C-alpha cells in the first residue's frame, strides 16, 4: 500500500573484475539520499550511471544498455540541469580499492516515467569527464546490478 | 509497456546456486524460463519475494512472499496463492536446473508489477501446503527482477 520509500541495488562484477557492493537510495525531504560502498575498484574515479535494461546477464555487461534517459536529455553531472535521469557522476577509490559515494539526488524517484526501480546500476572501468556523449568516455563496464524495492 | 523481466539471481554465503531467469509477455499470460546451475539434486522452493534486497549474505533481506492480495500459499495452478508462488524448480544430477510455464497471474505494471522485487531460491522443496513458506527452508539464491 504505502509509496516506496527506499531502494537497494547489490553490484556484482563483470567477466575480469572483482567490483562488488551496496547502494541504497532513500527518500528525504529535499531529494532522494544515494549511499554507496563498493570494492575491488581500481584507484581513481569511476563512472557511475543508472542505465535503461535491468539486465546483468552480459559477461559485459553491454545487457544493461545505454544510460537510463526517459526525457532523451544530453549526457551530465548529477549537479547540472541538462542531465540523463541515471548520471550519478563518478564513484572514486582509494588506493585500498574500496569507495564511498553519499548525496542528495533531486531528480531520480521510485515511481512514475523516471521510476529508477527495475532498472541496473553500472560502473566503468574510466572516469566520466561528463562533457562527451552520450557516455562522458567511461569506458567498459567493470560491475553490474539491479534497483530493487527495500523496506 | 515493459514486455520483457530479466533477473540473474546469485548465491548466498555458502552456496554455489546461480542462474538467469526471464519473464516474458505472450498469448494467455507470463512466460516464465530459469536456467540454474550449483543446485543440490532434487526440487527447490521457487518464489518471488516482497523486497528487491539481496545485501543480506543469507538473503533475509528479500523479506517474504510478494503478496500483495494477503493471500495464502500455494502452487502456481491454485487461485489461493501469493503473486509470487512459482511452486518449485528441479535440478538434475549435475546441479542444473531448467524451468519453463506460463504464469497467469504475474505482471510488470500496477499493485501486482513483479519489477523491482527478488527472486528467492530456497534448499528444501516447496510442499505447497505447509503456511506461510512451504516449509523451503534456508534461501540459497537471490536476485532482483530488472526491465528487459
Ligand atoms: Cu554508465
Ligand atoms: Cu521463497
Ligand atoms: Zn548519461
Ligand atoms: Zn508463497
Amino acid at each position: 500500500e504505502g509509496k516506496t520509500q527506499k531502494a537497494v541495488c547489490v553490484i556484482y562484477p563483470t567477466q575480469d573484475y572483482k567490483v562488488t557492493g551496496v547502494i541504497t537510495f532513500t527518500k528525504s525531504d529535499d531529494g532522494v539520499k544515494v549511499v554507496a560502498d563498493l570494492n575491488g575498484l581500481s584507484p581513481g574515479k569511476h563512472g557511475f550511471h543508472i542505465h535503461e535494461c535491468g539486465d546483468c546477464s552480459a559477461s559485459d555487461g553491454t545487457s544493461a544498455g545505454g544510460h537510463f534517459n526517459p526525457e532523451e536529455k544530453s549526457h551530465g553531472a548529477p549537479m547540472d540541469m541538462s542531465r540523463h535521469i541515471g548520471d550519478l557522476g563518478n564513484i572514486t577509490a582509494d588506493e585500498n580499492g574500496k569507495a564511498h559515494l553519499e548525496y542528495i539526488d533531486k531528480m531520480i524517484v521510485f515511481e512514475g516515467e523516471h521510476s529508477i526501480i527495475g532498472r541496473s546500476m553500472i560502473v566503468h572501468k574510466n572516469e566520466d569527464d561528463l562533457k562527451t556523449q552520450p557516455t562522458g568516455n567511461a569506458g567498459a563496464r567493470v560491475a553490474c546490478g539491479v534497483i530493487g524495492i527495500g523496506k
